[PDB]
């Protein structure tokens, strides 16, 4: 059924972000993060995240950063791989102005538009009951082959293409099949719009069944 396929795709997609959010919520309660605010040892913080990520590599964000009350105090260096500089990191932090939910952000980078889901959670100081700042996780959708692979496999379809309006952002194609991404855009092809906090974004997932 076409509707079954769309519902499955929607559920798999949501499940990926749910898995990351469970991690994000748990990590943000760590004394390691809280202590970083005072002692600012980046090697300790990076080694902490490195250990977690390697234990569950398929449910991890592309990059992380931390803010205090004034601005960014740390990032994991990975944002730069997506054309994001310090000024753009600053803007992301300001764009995600509320906690505990994924927001879809289309941001201009040094290499063009990048399309992300970004979430922030507060870092509580349990000595005072005040918030020290926020922890952010960013998922970069563009060229996210691992995500597309997961979407294709877990939905038992032949291939998937992610688009923003009309423009392809990512796909699962091997390169040897009788069709390419243009053929899929311009075989049973189903369109599943992506909903983020009940708003229909410009993002759509296209499944290909042969
Ligand atoms: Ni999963
Ligand atoms: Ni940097
Ligand atoms: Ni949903
Ligand atoms: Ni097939």
């Amino acid at each position: 059924s076409k509707q079954q396929t769309s519902a499955l795709i929607h559920n798999i997609f949501d499940s990926h972000f749910a898995a990351i959010q469970i991690h994000h919520d748990s990590n943000s309660k760590s004394e390691v993060i809280r202590d970083f605010y005072t002692d600012r040892d980046t090697d300790v913080l990076n080694f902490f995240f490195l250990s977690i990520d390697q234990s569950d590599p398929s449910h991890t964000p592309e990059f992380r950063f931390l803010t205090d009350h004034k601005g960014i105090i740390w990032d994991d260096g990975n944002a730069h791989f997506y054309g994001v500089n310090d000024l753009i990191l600053d803007s992301l932090a300001n764009r995600v102005s509320f906690s505990n939910n994924w927001y879809y952000i289309n941001v201009m980078t040094s290499i063009g538009s990048r399309h992300m889901l970004v979430r922030r959670v507060p870092i509580l100081d349990p000595s005072t009951g005040e918030v020290l700042g926020f922890s952010f996780n960013a998922v970069v959708l563009d060229n996210n082959f691992a995500l597309m692979e997961k979407l294709k496999s877990e939905s038992n379809v032949d291939n998937v293409v992610l688009v923003a309006n009309s423009v392809p952002l990512a796909n699962s194609l091997i390169g040897d099949e009788p069709y390419n991404v243009a053929d899929v855009l311009q075989l049973l092809v189903i369109e599943t719009p992506i909903v983020v906090n009940a708003v229909t974004t410009e993002l759509c997932l296209l499944t290909v069944q042969d």
